[PDB]
């Protein structure tokens, strides 16, 4: 079970980091934190494909057999940071690969548009997004303790468990 | 009538540039071409808000009284380049401002997801997206002549005309 987790939040001090950091640790996964893994804004130039960064991304993303894609909802969407990232990839690295969506909003009814966005894009690169999805609000993140609240743990378990299921049935 | 046009395509050799470049010229508008206007991937740091670039963006975007937002559909979405841009802004600069969406796909049924994406995000910053929207395929862009095909001109006229209408009724 070679799993990958991508923290779409560019902000190093962002809650999504905490969530992503919790999941990766609890499941011993690869982890691409867009706070550290900084890429340049895509520009189509193939001399950009030869960039330090970029080759590793395709490499790690294609290595994984299942992915947990996290991102904060920014202006009812996924982060520009994560979209830019994805623009470098294609259905080459994602085709038929299991993906679990998870968004980090700021409360209220925020978070679904971030999810539909991701879901649509993922389907754009032909991935296999599992049904169960999840949105984590601030009440689900314990900043002071740099980890997630108890109330949401069971949900994350079920998410990762449905991912694993699909990712296995694959073969 | 102070209008602004934003070419969401990062690629300098991209078709969206041609379209955006045509519209801006035909209507004497401001123009932010994301091929030249390169920003860094957002990161939340306020020391990024003091970046050369960033201050001008908010400035020009808030100056405009109507905006024609163009972008190519990348992985069924708007470009990471343009989303990143928008992440720097907020409902501060967009509230109630008229926006016309226009996407540049590669043919087939591509282009609507790019539009819904933008439409949702725009609504996120409280803008006033006009009803009429438009998708331009390759058959609508005359690359060799660095301009748009005749078949699509009337459509662009109607688009910009509905924008102006709304942008005026505003007051
Ligand atoms: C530019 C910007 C736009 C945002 N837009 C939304 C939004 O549309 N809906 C929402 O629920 N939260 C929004 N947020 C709040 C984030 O979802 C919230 O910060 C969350 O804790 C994720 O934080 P992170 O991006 O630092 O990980 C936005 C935050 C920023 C900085
Ligand atoms: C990473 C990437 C992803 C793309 N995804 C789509 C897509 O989902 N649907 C589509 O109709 N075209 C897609 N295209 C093609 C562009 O829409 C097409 O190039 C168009 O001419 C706009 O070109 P431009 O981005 O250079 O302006 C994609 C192109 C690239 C480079």
């Amino acid at each position: 079970m070679n799993m990958l987790v991508i923290n779409g939040t560019p902000r190093k001090h962002g809650r999504t980091r905490i969530a992503a950091s919790y999941i990766a640790a609890l499941y011993h996964t690869d982890l691409i934190d867009l706070s550290e893994f900084v890429l340049p804004v895509f520009n189509g130039e193939a001399e950009q494909s030869e960039l330090l960064k970029v080759q590793e991304l395709k490499q790690r993303v294609t290595k994984a057999d299942a992915i947990v894609l996290l991102s904060p909802e920014y202006h009812s969407g996924m982060s520009g940071a994560l979209k830019n990232a994805l623009d470098f990839l294609s259905s080459e690295q994602f085709k038929y690969k299991p993906v679990a969506l998870l968004a980090v909003a700021g409360g209220g009814k925020g978070g679904i548009n971030a999810l539909n966005n991701m879901r649509t894009v993922m389907r754009g690169v032909y991935a296999n997004v599992i049904p169960k999805q999840l949105v984590l609000d601030p009440v689900h993140i314990d900043v002071e303790n740099a980890t997630v609240a108890e109330n949401i743990k069971e949900s994350i378990k079920e998410l990762v468990e449905e991912l694993s299921m699909f990712a296995k049935a694959g073969n």
